[PDB]
């Protein structure tokens, strides 16, 4: 009820938001040092 470990583990979130951010800036770089975002298409 609040002694439980409900945990809100407002840490998990801050990680798992900055995690998120990390990977999609990641793949977003990553695709954009290849060239995905990039089109250039014929």
């Amino acid at each position: 009820g609040a002694l439980e470990e409900r945990a809100i583990p407002i840490w998990w979130v801050l990680v798992g938001v900055l995690g998120g951010l990390l990977l999609l800036t990641i793949l977003v770089l990553a695709m954009w040092k290849v060239g995905f975002f990039k089109r250039n298409r014929p």
